[PDB]
């Protein structure tokens, strides 16, 4: 396994031992964070290098001719890690690592470089801004799988907004982000430091200046990428002529202007098709008058949704450029109450030429957005090969190697939204999910239920049970366990509930009365969690397992004690 996936990829059913002597050829001349790397992993020759290194001459045909390509071989004499730049001499790396199993490494050839050419996470949620540490452990993941953009922009800090965004960081703020696009530089990210300036800007030289003055003092704390954000907001700041103009100047006199700016970007205000007015003209100004090096940001067919052919040649039509993508998943700032810790997939896998970039927006959850994270990464890398589901277990298991079975089992429960206002809903649950529907069936109705069915509703919530204790207990990556325990008590509590529901389903009289007694304080305990943990203005709250299994239980629990009422004649409360 490899993620992303290379382009191409020749195995030779050997494997050599990884070289207990060996001599290297290039340490000095190639990329010195590709060094590094490789000098940490460990007679045979190793050349490592970028093209137009002497050390590299020999396989200078063999090197893919695309930014951030790079070509790789390992066999009995000689190991190559050649890059067609210096990002790609350190992507090489990032694959060797991989292969390097035991010690021990297959015989292959590869040749591989991105089909989009920006790929990363844009941090612009609503909510409680990723912590310092969660930003510098999220670099070192996107370098791993060769993600190139990280794209800061918090919603709530007031340096990059209103209206802040005129006054340099203090000092503390300023060596954190100082430290940050270091960390970056080394893991070949580019750190793309975004301002939010229109809900408050006056479109006068004044503003425009201290816009400029901002940008130069990030430039001053290693800044090289830049956007500027102009979406949710309201008054003069929407005005599209005005924007095309400050990003052109900008454009004009600062990133042509200095020796290492790399990406421009801007996000426009009208940012999904559901937005943009058909008559009026916000798109097709922006498409006209922006320079074409300048990029612009899109989330689809509406705030939420998943990009297809359809929607992204209706965009490129407009704004004569490929569309920079947004993705609004795996966000949940506006789910609070929900974790989206599904797989990645709706997207089309044969457009790779029609974007320029893609991001996506994750949750406020840092370490648990990195299962769509990772995923994300092999799509925007090798979306042509893009497998959804075993992407998904890869990134569990390299996220959390030593309970990964038991994560697997938490996020298979807890990938759907519920109902919310932008109608954007994921899969949950499908495993269990035929199951449930049929026993369900048989109670409603009359007729009888399939053991079967019912063996496998309580073979679930028991492994639900072990992994939720597990999790809770699991010290290799303490920051995800911190972010998601309120969920996962909840998750230990519904599938208590619905063990204790199903027991119910099976006796005599005293018997279902202590059962449901205890179903009742299960469900309080729930009630509990949910109105103390996680108490934000908006979803207040902890909802787990709500596609399929809540309601089944829900409705297993309402049924058992309708005939209960009425062939014992008495008066339980039945509501959940
Ligand atoms: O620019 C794209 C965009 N801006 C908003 C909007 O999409 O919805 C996201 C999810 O609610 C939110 O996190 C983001 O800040
Ligand atoms: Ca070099």
């Amino acid at each position: 396994s490899l993620q992303p996936p290379p382009q191409q990829l020749i195995v030779q059913n050997k494997t050599i031992d990884l070289p207990a002597v060996y001599q290297l050829n290039g340490g000095e001349e190639a990329n010195p964070h590709a060094v590094k790397v490789l000098k940490e992993l460990l007679g045979m020759l190793i050349s490592i290098g970028e093209k137009g290194d002497k050390s590299v001459r020999k396989y200078s045909r063999q090197i893919p001719d695309h930014k951030e390509g790079y070509y790789l071989s390992v066999n009995e004499k000689e190991i190559v890690l050649a890059g067609n730049d210096e990002r790609g001499t350190y992507y090489a790396l990032q694959t060797f690592a991989q292969l390097l199993k035991d010690g021990k490494l297959p015989e292959v050839e590869i040749k591989d470089y991105p089909s989009v050419r920006y790929r990363g996470v844009v941090e612009g949620f609503y909510g409680t801004p990723w912590s310092h540490q969660a930003r510098l452990s999220q670099l070192k993941f996107y370098g791993k799988n060769k993600m190139n953009t990280y794209i800061y922009g918090p919603k709530d800090d007031p340096y990059h907004s209103a209206p802040n965004w005129r006054l340099p960081y203090p000092d503390k703020e300023a060596a954190q982000l100082q430290e940050l696009v270091a960390v970056a530089n080394e893991n070949e990210v580019d750190f793309v430091w975004a301002i939010h300036p229109g809900q408050d800007i006056k479109w006068n030289k004044e503003d425009r200046d201290l816009l400029l003055a901002k940008f130069e003092k990030m430039y001053q704390l290693g800044v090289r990428s830049f956007a500027v954000f102009f979406n949710d907001i309201s008054g003069e700041g929407t005005n599209p002529q005005k924007q095309a103009e400050l990003l052109n100047y900008i454009d004009e006199k600062f990133a042509q202007v200095k020796p290492d700016i790399n990406q421009l970007v801007m996000c426009p205000t009208e940012y999904n098709k559901s937005w943009s007015n058909p008559n009026g003209n916000y798109l097709t100004t922006l498409g006209d008058k922006l320079n074409p090096s300048i990029q612009i940001m899109w989330t689809g067919d509406r705030v939420i949704s998943d990009i297809t052919r359809d929607g992204i040649s209706w965009i490129n039509e407009r704004i004569k450029r490929p569309a920079y993508i947004w993705w609004n998943f795996p966000v949940s700032d506006y789910v609070r109450d929900h974790l989206l810790l599904g797989p990645v997939y709706g997207n089309d896998t044969t457009i790779a030429k029609e974007m320029s970039g893609f991001v996506t927006n994750p949750m406020e959850h840092a370490e648990s957005s990195k299962i769509a994270i990772y995923s994300v990464a092999s799509y925007a890398w090798n979306p042509a090969k893009y497998d959804t589901w075993q992407t998904w277990k890869d990134a569990i298991r390299t996220i959390l190697p030593s309970a990964a079975e038991e994560l697997e089992c938490f996020a298979m429960h807890n990938s759907d939204l519920g109902p919310n206002g932008h109608g954007y809903r994921r899969e949950e649950s499908m495993d269990i999910q035929p199951a449930a529907e049929r026993f369900l069936k048989a109670f409603k109705e009359g007729k009888n239920y399939d053991k079967a069915d019912f063996e496998t509703l309580q073979y679930t919530f028991e492994r639900m049970k072990e992994s939720a204790d597990i999790l809770l207990m699991n010290t290799e990556n303490k920051p995800l366990i911190v972010e998601i325990t309120p969920w996962v008590h909840q998750f230990k509590l519904t599938a208590e509930m619905g063990e204790e529901v199903l027991k119910m389903v099976e006796r005599n009289e005293s018997y279902f009365l202590r059962k449901y007694n205890h179903v009742k304080a299960l469900q309080q305990q729930m009630f509990y969690i949910d109105q103390t943990s996680n108490q934000n203005p908006y979803q207040p709250g902890v909802k787990t397992a709500t596609r399929v299994i809540k309601p089944l239980i829900d409705r297993t629990f309402a049924t058992v004690v309708k005939f209960f009422n009425q062939k014992f004649n008495a008066h339980l409360d039945a509501t959940t």
